[PDB]
């Protein structure tokens, strides 16, 4: 029947389809499993290189430890046994004198006749008597106690850096990539009634270069006469803060934060101690941050462009080049708690070298 | 009687003389007592000087570990589900599968009458079956593993160099102080022959400097053309070898211990693989050795004289400034499979601002040694 035929058509086209869709299945399923195993394999890989570099550190601390501890003892037995000999004989020579001086003591009571008589080598012996042992401290361990001394220092050094290169490292570990950082991005504008008399402000007080001897703003208190430097508005509280500088060219500056309060006066240096939390351009290739003492930094691509951010929730503050979309320096968490502000120099002329202006600009 | 009237002089003269020795006998006593607890107490706090920072140290490595193992976990689970989740599923789709196909087998074989009785349903159920699911990576497994990379990196980053100053410290205790350096002296002499042609020597060959480019030594296949240096005699083969070199204010030169065999075109790169153990001062308070890549070292009390101090069983070399009488940098571990010889350089001219020579200078403790140019 003709019913029959078209549904064992029907039939074959379905056996097909479903043995393509089976067909895709497979692979799918293969694929899946060989997703699985090169994860894993990339995991692997990186778990064996921790681990090398761990049972490494190990090894080394658990031999310093062993001789640390080896020295200790040893240093501990040799003086123990000077002290126990040395109290052991002088005790005797403090013995030997007792009964001499028991000796000549009991001549008395004695009649003249049975003292002339009875007198024996007594004096001579009394006269003969060593001196007791005085004490004299070996060499040895005062060679022992010094080597003592030198593995602390070395301990204390070592353990030192250490302490504070993996410091750095867990607090870089929360630092956000650029564009995390750029999300927080605020309008930052020059306050130029704090600026350095020298300085030169564009209209939109986004810009500032510094000018010769002759050019002059008016004088005012709130003017930090004795750094070059300006402050940004707004001020900050709280929170997660970003802006962006323009640099070119320019063989020196300084970019960062400040507490609002700082001294306006020029005996300060710029530390976070003072209020400042800035990284400084010296010159071509120079970088530093205003650690104490200065943290000098290799970047590979100078920056045209410098992002400074602010976060108050760990109280660090964080420097990106966004140039090439990297990071700079992250000073160290829980440095500051009350109102910072934006600061800038815009650096010296050097010969005209330094010119052209800082420019504050939007992400 | 007088005899009687002298024991009894002599009887207390003896008593006071044995009091005195009691006495100071007790003072030292109790002195010595004194001086050796306070040995035991600076032990003591020396002890618990160096067990808080250890403490603290093994703690933070505690800390690091499971930072990690914690991510490697987390990993290792997300993986772990998202695959056996996934399998399961796509193996669900596949049966299903198998299971329609079975039907339809069988059905293309029933008699007619039985085959068009059921025949609807199981195409339609044929007709309308999902494509098995598609293996599609998520994010998170990118992202967890991103991070697992980040703290390999991190750990890295934080033990590397102490790791290494730990090898350094244990290395270095087989490297005497200077006295202990010096008391290996023995007396170089400049081999003149080998001499990159436009350097200049004393009489005594003890000194070399570098000349103009018109004064030139008479060229042959023994010299160093193509570097400004000269090698020294004797060689060694064996034991522990120390000479000192006099820098004075000079602003460059190369200063060390070169395997015999060098290559003498100037292609290669100063370095142990190549047979160089040296010192390099590039400029004032630059100076670097020749490990690759270098290590660059700042000098608080620049040298105006520099010690080398080869050690050919623990195939070691080290370099001492003699003027601070201080530690400037060990060649540990190095393997050394030849004969060795010291080898200078005393830099460029640098506008007449590097012109003075380097010297040999023979250590205080040695006797003459008249004339040692006989065995060159």
């Amino acid at each position: 029947s003709e019913v029959a035929l078209e549904h064992k058509k029907k039939i074959q086209k379905q056996l097909e389809h479903l043995k393509k869709l089976r067909k895709s299945g497979e692979e799918q399923r293969s694929y899946g499993e060989e997703k699985a195993v090169s994860f894993l394999k990339q995991t692997e890989a990186l778990k064996q290189r921790v681990q090398r570099k761990l049972e490494q550190v190990y090894y080394f601390l658990e031999q310093q430890e062993h001789f640390f501890v080896a020295s200790l003892e040893d240093v501990g037995q040799m003086v123990g046994q000077i002290r126990k000999a040395y109290d052991t004989r002088v005790s005797q020579d403090i013995a030997l004198l007792d009964a001499l001086i028991g000796e000549l003591e009991a001549k008395e009571c004695q009649s003249e006749w049975e003292l002339l008589q009875d007198i024996g080598d007594i004096l001579h012996r009394a006269k003969t008597v060593p001196v007791p042992e005085k004490w004299t401290t070996p060499q040895e361990i005062k060679q022992k106690i010094q080597l003592l001394h030198q593995k602390s220092e070395f301990v204390e050094k070592s353990t030192k850096y250490f302490s504070e290169t993996l410091r750095s490292e867990m607090e870089m570990f929360n630092v956000p990539e650029l564009i995390g950082a750029q999300a927080h991005a605020v309008n930052v504008i020059l306050d130029a009634e704090t600026a350095y008399p020298n300085l030169i402000f564009s209209d939109d007080l986004k810009s500032v270069r510094l000018g010769n001897k002759w050019e002059r703003l008016p004088d005012g208190p709130q003017r930090f006469d004795s750094c070059i430097i300006v402050l940004g508005s707004p001020s900050f509280l709280s929170g997660r803060r970003y802006w962006e500088v323009e640099v070119g060219d320019k063989t020196a500056w300084i970019l960062g934060a400040c507490k609002t309060s700082i001294s306006r006066k020029g005996n300060m240096t710029l530390s976070p101690e003072n209020g400042y939390w800035v990284v400084i351009m010296m010159k071509e290739n120079e970088y530093q941050a205003s650690s104490v003492p200065p943290t000098r930094l290799l970047i590979k691509e100078p920056p045209k462009r410098v992002g400074i951010f602010v976060d108050y929730r760990v109280g660090s503050i964080s420097f990106y080049n966004v140039t090439a979309r990297s990071h700079i320096y992250t000073f160290a968490s829980c440095s500051f708690s009350g109102p910072l502000q934006p600061i800038f120099s815009p650096g010296t002329r050097d010969g005209g070298k330094n010119t052209a202006p800082l420019t504050i600009c939007p992400v």
